[PDB]
């Protein structure tokens, strides 16, 4: 909930449905809960120092 006047609504999450919102003054933003898979590759040194 991202109103123009009050800022992002920190509270209240809209769940999935139809719903109701004021033209021009607040804006969804839609966010995705699936997972998803990331890979970061990172080189590091052991103990050893290796």
């Amino acid at each position: 909930f991202f109103n123009r006047i009050g800022g992002v609504q920190q509270d209240t999450i809209l769940a999935e449905g139809l719903h109701f919102r004021i033209p021009w003054f607040q804006y969804p933003i839609i966010y995705d809960i699936r997972a998803r898979p990331r890979k970061i590759s990172s080189p590091t040194g052991s103990k050893d120092l290796q």
